[PDB]
C-alpha cells in the first residue's frame, strides 16, 4: 500500500485542508484558531499548525506512520501549545522545540507523547522574549541569545543549555542570527558572518562556526533548508541568489544566480540529488545539488511579481505547487518536470506539507 497526504493552510482563513496527494480528494478540513504555518515531524506522523496571531500551535495526527505502514484518518488532536506569538518550530528524532516570540521560554516536548494524547512540556528559559530558535537535543537544547540592549533586534548567537535553561559551554556568537535547518545529524543556524553547525554525539551538543567563503559576493543567509538523504543546506543569499553548503567538505560553498527573485524553496526527499526553487516569474526551477546548477525550469503559475504566493511540496514522484490566488494546487511529475494535474482548494491555499510513503499491510 502506498499513501501520501498534503496538508494545506489557508493564507487568511483559520483552516487546514488534508488532501490525498495521489487522487486529489479531500480527507478533512480542520478548523483552528488562526491562519497557520505548517511543519511536519521527521516521521511524518504529526503535523504542527503554528498560529502566530492566535497564540496557539495545533497538532494533527497525519494518519500515516511506519517497512510496514499503518494508515488512519487524519485527526486534530486535543493537545495544543499555548503562548504569545508561536514562532520557529524544530523537530528532530521525535524531540520537539516550539519557540514563542512573546515568551521568556521555549516549550520542549516529545512526538511519542503527543500522538498518545499526552502533553508533557518542559519550559526552557531563553533569557528574554525575542524572535529566535530552539533546537532540541538529548538532555540539552540550543537556543538563540537575545540581543542585549534592545532584545527586540535579531539574536546575536546561540548557546547550549540543559533543560533547566542553564548555560553549558561558552556562547556561540553569530550576529544577526536568523534561519535554521537540519540535514542528517547536522543542524545549521545562519547569521551575518556564516553558519553555526550543530551536532550531538554522547555528550553536550557541539557548535562550530562556518564563515561564508571569502570568494562569495557580499551577502548573508536568512532562511535555510536542509537536504534529506544527502547532507547539505540551501540558503538565500540576497533576494535572487541561493547558496548550497556542504558542511562535511572544506570547499563548502556554491552560489546559484536565479533569473528572478526567490519565492520559496524545498528539497526533494525522495531524489536526494535535487532541490526546487520557485521564482516570482512563476517558474519552478530544478536545482541539481551535486553539480551546483539549475538543471531545468518549468512554468507553473502566472508571475507573482514578489501577499500570498506559491509554496512547494514533494510527495512520492510528484511536486505540488499551491497557487493561492487561483484556489488550486498544480501537480507536476518530478521526473519529466511537466504539469500533470491540478487540485482545487477553496480559498487561498498557501503553506503546504506532504507526508507518506509505502509499506505492507
Amino acid at each position: 500500500v502506498t499513501a501520501w497526504r498534503l496538508f494545506i493552510a489557508d493564507h487568511d482563513k483559520p483552516v487546514v485542508n488534508v488532501i490525498d496527494a495521489l487522487d486529489g480528494d479531500k480527507l478533512a478540513t480542520f478548523n483552528v484558531k488562526g491562519p497557520a504555518n505548517l511543519s511536519r515531524s521527521e516521521s511524518g506522523a504529526t503535523i504542527f499548525a503554528i498560529q502566530g496571531s492566535a497564540g496557539v500551535v495545533s497538532t494533527i495526527a497525519s494518519g500515516i506512520a511506519f517497512a510496514d505502514i499503518d494508515i488512519d484518518a487524519p485527526k486534530l488532536l486535543p493537545l495544543e501549545l499555548t503562548g504569545k506569538k508561536p514562532g520557529h518550530f524544530v523537530e528532530r528524532q521525535g524531540k520537539i522545540a516550539q519557540w514563542f516570540d512573546g515568551e521568556d521560554s521555549a516549550q520542549i516536548l516529545g512526538e511519542s507523547a503527543v500522538l498518545k494524547g499526552q502533553k508533557n512540556i518542559t519550559k526552557v528559559n531563553v533569557v528574554a522574549p525575542h524572535h529566535g530558535v530552539a533546537v532540541p537535543y538529548d538532555n540539552y537544547a540550543v537556543v538563540s541569545i537575545p540581543n542585549p540592549d534592545d532584545a527586540s533586534k535579531r539574536p546575536v548567537g546561540a548557546r547550549v543549555v540543559d533543560l533547566q535553561g542553564k548555560k553549558v559551554g561558552d556562547d556561540a556568537l553569530c550576529p544577526g542570527l536568523h534561519g535554521s535547518a537540519g540535514s542528517g545529524d547536522t543542524f545549521a543556524l545562519s547569521c551575518e558572518t556564516g553558519l553555526l553547525l550543530i551536532t550531538q554525539k554522547n555528550a553536550a551538543p557541539v557548535i562550530r562556526h562556518l564563515p561564508y567563503a571569502k570568494t562569495l559576493p557580499e551577502g548573508s543567509t536568512s532562511t535555510l533548508i536542509g537536504g534529506k538523504g544527502m547532507q547539505y543546506f540551501i540558503g538565500n543569499y540576497g533576494p535572487d541568489r541561493i547558496i548550497l553548503v556542504d558542511p562535511t567538505e572544506s570547499d563548502s560553498f556554491r552560489l546559484i544566480q536565479l533569473p528572478t527573485r526567490r519565492v520559496h524553496f524545498v528539497v526533494d526527499p525522495v531524489r536526494a540529488k535535487f532541490a526546487y526553487v520557485f521564482t516570482e516569474d512563476g517558474k519552478l526551477n530544478q536545482i541539481d545539488v551535486l553539480k551546483g546548477e539549475i538543471s531545468q525550469s518549468v512554468r507553473v503559475t502566472d508571475p507573482y511579481s514578489m501577499d500570498p504566493r506559491p509554496r512547494i511540496a514533494v510527495a512520492d514522484n510528484k511536486i505540488y505547487v499551491t497557487d493561492p490566488l487561483k484556489s488550486k494546487i498544480i501537480v507536476l511529475d518530478a521526473t519529466s518536470f511537466k504539469k500533470t494535474s491540478e487540485i482545487s482548494v477553496e480559498g487561498q491555499p498557501f503553506n503546504i506539507v506532504a507526508v507518506g510513503g509505502s509499506g505492507k499491510v
